[PDB]
């Protein structure tokens, strides 16, 4: 498949897309340190999708050291785009300089591409490739820029449709279901949900019973088994709380519950009283497991329900969509091509920006006041997966055994944290050399004043002057737009196909007396079999991944050329395939299996 034309050797592979190939003319020079070189028209024919083309291309001058490779797309009718993967050179002298790519070239401008080495602004001295690093940037800047979507929202790529969207960021029943239809009416399947299904980040441990939850040990007698009172079981940290206050507010209706949870002598978590408002009352009862069959069902719907909409907008939309997209757009703001960092991070954007413009302009009242106040909520520290555990009080193994996302997640946030700090390494000395990074800097400043909206309180580093420092936010970064989002979007059909487990929308108010509810209202208090067909569809839909699907490590588009790092991505796979078989085995002897944090099915990127 590879087709040799026959002093310069250029080898141009060109990208395997449906749409890859091109029918123009193609002109490409060479810029070397001695002077630049004439352009030479490739000889003829089309690039056809996966195609390797080589070229001699003979000079008439010495051209010294190759420092540049200009390539310009000449029409041959209507312009048909081109996807150039790499360009390789065999120079006379015998040396080989790969130049990566991976970008689309629609013909409209010239594309200048650097060494496969890893540069940072301080490693270039020459003007030929300062200029180019600041012309970049320049186009960069103005191709990629940034705007608000709805107020108060992180600020998203400046574009309304997909195809106004820069040509490069465009796009191109089950094991645990049927559990969940045969159990969801199980107060162990409602309380297991909370740390191993779709939404696994709400749940926290409680230290003092809340004074707008008037529940009292009487109540809950019949639930507690250590033979110690409600006041008393919260001391030894057996009581835990999820709590929706995020709703309370939001404009056929909603709820704002309260739900108290109870670590019994199996060391499980079910739930033990739920209170569907945030002002306690006599129309806002509490209600219990002892009570009426079809009340504390209807209760826990209720709790289904609210645990949906917070995971589909803040947990998953939010969290990670959002997230993402503002680190994918300050790196094509800030980092030029040749920067390591750009290199790592580029297969972890891949996608987002499109995937969310097109939700965007599909998707158009409620959710987005959720967001504004989730705003609020979204902090730097929120993200680093380890403390954000432990802020929730669920960091300890020994009193909180099954809980799969923090055990699974661990383990996947160290791989990650090994990687970049490797990678970190192989490119800055010291601290100093980050603190000075001119563009890694204002990337960093990027993301804060823009994406965050420059709110003190998010807590997102102004700078980056440390090893240790940009590590972390590296390993944020990647680890949101990968694991974080894997274990949030995964398992929408999981646990959301059976409407009575994760309700989309309430047709009724919310009981407010006990011994009421029948299983009439129950059923048509559920969504309608309309709105049930869209949200299945949805949630089977946004549980699929591609026949193309890039998992954690998959590099296939090769921007790291050097040995250091590529050995550095080695360790990171087999680092990998070593969680893959902890998280295979204990998925062995389990009752029914967590998967969702399995590094061979995490994506690269947010793109689902
Ligand atoms: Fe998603």
């Amino acid at each position: 498949s590879s087709h040799h034309h026959h002093s310069y050797t250029v080898t141009v592979a060109t990208g395997s897309q449906e749409h890859a190939g091109t029918d123009d003319y193609i002109y490409l020079s060479l810029v070397g340190s001695a002077g630049c070189s004439e352009k030479h028209l490739l000889d003829k024919g089309s690039f056809e999708r996966g195609a390797v083309d080589s070229y001699d291309v003979t000079v008439d001058e010495e051209l010294g050291e190759i420092q540049l490779v200009r390539i310009e797309k000449r029409k041959y009718g209507s312009n048909d785009d081109w996807y150039l993967k790499y360009i390789t050179l065999k120079t006379p002298h015998g040396d080989y300089i790969e130049f990566p790519c991976y970008r689309w070239i629609t013909g409209d401008v010239e594309v200048v591409l650097r060494d496969g080495r890893a540069k940072l602004a301080r490693d270039d001295q020459i003007h030929i490739l300062k200029q180019h690093r600041r012309k970049e940037l320049e186009t960069r800047q103005k191709q990629y820029r940034w705007m608000e979507w709805n107020p108060g929202f992180p600020l998203s790529i400046d574009a309304k449709c997909h195809k106004d969207l820069p040509r490069d960021i465009q796009f191109d029943s089950n094991t645990i279901s049927e559990r969940v239809m045969n159990h969801w009416q199980e107060d162990l399947m409602f309380g297991y949900q909370f740390l191993n299904g779709a939404n696994p980040v709400l749940i926290r441990r409680c230290t003092e019973l809340p004074e707008k939850l008037p529940v009292t040990t009487e109540m809950v007698e019949c639930s507690l088994e250590r033979q110690l009172s409600l006041e008393q079981e919260v001391q030894q940290g057996n009581i835990f709380i999820v709590d929706f206050e995020l709703l309370d507010g939001i404009d056929q209706f909603l709820a704002a519950p309260i739900c108290l949870l109870y670590k019994n002598l199996a060391n499980k978590i079910v739930p033990i009283a739920i209170q569907l408002n945030q002002i306690p009352g006599d129309e806002n009862p509490i209600f219990l497991p002892s009570d009426a069959k079809y009340d504390w069902l209807l209760a826990k719907i209720w709790v289904r329900s609210s645990d949906f909409h917070v995971h589909q907008t803040i947990t998953h939309l939010l969290r990670t969509h959002l997230v993402s997209e503002v680190f994918g757009i300050a790196m094509y703001r800030q980092l030029p091509a040749v920067h390591p960092i750009f290199k790592l991070l580029v297969a972890h954007v891949r996608f987002t920006i499109a995937i969310n413009t097109k939700a965007r302009e599909q998707l158009i009242g409620g959710h987005v006041q959720m967001v504004q106040r989730a705003m609020k909520d979204l902090t730097y520290a929120s993200l680093c997966f380890p403390e954000a555990i432990k802020a929730r009080g669920m960091e300890s193994k020994e009193d909180i055994p099954y809980y799969f996302y923090r055990d699974d997640g661990l383990l996947v946030w160290e791989a990650i944290r090994t990687f970049t700090a490797e990678v970190v390494d192989i490119y800055y000395e010291g601290d100093q050399v980050v603190e000075e990074d001119p563009e890694l800097q204002d990337f960093v400043n990027d993301v804060y004043v823009y994406g965050m909206r420059g709110r003190k309180s998010s807590g997102f580093p102004k700078s980056v002057k440390s090893r240790e420092q940009l590590s972390e936010y590296l390993t944020v970064v990647i680890f949101t737009a990968s694991a974080q989002h894997a274990a949030v979007n995964f398992g929408q059909y999981d646990w959301a196909s059976w409407i009575p487990n994760a309700p989309p929308t309430m047709r009724a108010p919310p009981p407010t007396a006990k011994g009421v509810v029948t299983i009439e209202q129950i059923v048509d208090t559920l969504p309608d079999r309309g709105r049930s067909c869209w949200h299945l569809g949805a949630v089977w839909a946004l549980s699929q991944f591609q026949e193309n699907e890039l998992f954690l490590g998959m590099y296939p588009e090769e921007h790291f050329i050097e040995k250091p790092v590529k050995e550095a991505m080695a360790r990171f796979r087999k680092n990998l395939e070593a969680i893959v078989s902890v998280i295979a085995e204990r998925n062995e002897n389990l009752q029914l299996p967590y998967y969702y944090l399995s590094p061979d099915r995490i994506p690269n990127s947010v793109a689902i």
